């Protein structure tokens, strides 16, 4: 619902919201960063959210990152659905 923000996936097991914000804010200011994860246990489920300050960031962002190289994973970029 929110076009500031997209949804990240494909992450390698161990890929960590650090390095999400830093490849992610070249393009602009980042007012959320997340990787999805299991509740219990923590382990992540190789996804997650970045939301920009500015929607025109999150479309350039998006452009730019869907599907390049992020810790040897080549990453899926869209905007956030619902849920
Ligand atoms: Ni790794």
């Amino acid at each position: 619902s929110d076009e500031g923000k997209l949804f990240v996936g494909g992450l390698s097991f161990d890929t960590n919201e650090q390095s999400l914000e830093q490849v992610f804010s070249k393009y602009g200011q980042i007012s959320e960063v997340v990787v999805v994860k299991d509740r219990e246990t923590q382990r992540s489920r190789g996804f997650g959210f970045v939301t920009f300050e500015n929607i025109d960031d999150a479309k350039d962002a998006m452009m730019a990152m869907n599907g390049k190289s992020v810790d040897g994973r080549q990453i899926r970029v869209d905007q956030a659905g619902k849920s």
